[PDB]
RNA sequence: AUUCCGGUUGAUCCUGCCGGAGGCCACUGCUAUGGGGGUCCGACUAAGCCAUGCGAGUCAAGGGGGCGUCCCUUCUGGGACGCC
């Protein structure tokens, strides 16, 4: 219950500034599923700390890309660090973020904060021909997501099959809780930022697919926590 | 595993090729304790050329002969089984 007591400490010594922060602090909101699909803005990392306190674990925190960028000036070179990171719990909830700094540590901190701010909620299940089980071990059905030039299609896979995707998408899916999947990617996958954002968009798009009431039972669809 | 990674810029995103990464066959450096199973080993260039030995024989119950043994009447001539 270390994460639970961490959440209690945050809720104690946190002073809300936004409407959603006030809702959480006063107690109108108790479960993270309430802050989604309502149009609210998440601008305080303390909200995510309180509602998903496990995202602060190192095992649940993943730094994806570190890049050095240069600005030219009459004096010389101005170096800056761009860090692309991802956080989340290994059940339904994942987030991705970008941070910039004069130092790698500052960039990492800002990227983690922005990933927490951008956290989303996904849907999991099983819709593969070779599995036909009813567990949230893979994506419920085939989805697509594109960022820039990279197009990523995620397809359900049989239980026990590893994550057949690049390293970046593999880490993102592992943080999101998905365990088995097949992938088809087109475009420049070496662009880590675009690849990660395409995987993130593909995971998010699971909520854009209309489904029938019986499909939930058929595919074992689970929203957010399981 | 229905996968990616490095490389064009002071820095970025694309198109595009090259390389890395896996499997199979052929030649080859270094090195090598065993035992089993298999449809492996002068096909790639010369279906180019070959010393020597062997790789197609069998039948005496189709036929007449020769050499040897035996049984012999006994100069006669007859019968067999061995080899040719
Ligand atoms: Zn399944």
């Amino acid at each position: 219950q270390e994460w639970k007591e961490y959440a209690k400490r945050v809720l104690d010594e946190w002073e809300p500034k936004t409407k959603l922060g006030m809702m959480v602090k006063e107690g109108q909101i108790t479960d993270i599923h309430e802050i989604f699909r309502r149009g609210y803005q998440i601008k305080e990392p303390e909200i995510i700390d309180v509602l998903l306190p496990e995202v602060n674990a190192r095992e649940n925190q993943e730094v994806l890309d570190i890049a050095l960028t240069v600005r030219m000036t009459d004096s010389g070179r101005r170096v800056r660090f761009r860090v692309l990171a991802a956080v989340g719990n290994r059940d339904g909830y994942v987030g991705l973020g970008i941070g910039h700094g004069k130092e790698v540590g500052i960039a990492i901190r800002k990227a983690i904060n922005y990933a927490k701010l951008n956290i989303i909620e996904i849907k999991r299940g099983c819709g593969s021909w070779e599995c036909r089980c009813r567990r949230p071990h893979s994506v419920p059905f085939a989805v697509e997501g594109k960022e820039g030039s990279v197009r990523v299609r995620l397809i359900p896979g049989p239980r026990g099959l590893g994550l057949v995707i690049g390293d970046v998408g593999k880490k993102i899916l592992r943080l999101a809780g998905v365990q088995d999947v097949w992938s088809q990617t087109f475009g420049e996958t070496r662009t880590t930022v675009n690849f990660a954002k395409a995987v993130f968009n593909a995971l998010y798009n699971t909520n854009r697919v209309a489904i029938s009431p019986e499909m939930i039972e058929r595919y074992g669809i689970v929203v957010g926590r399981a």
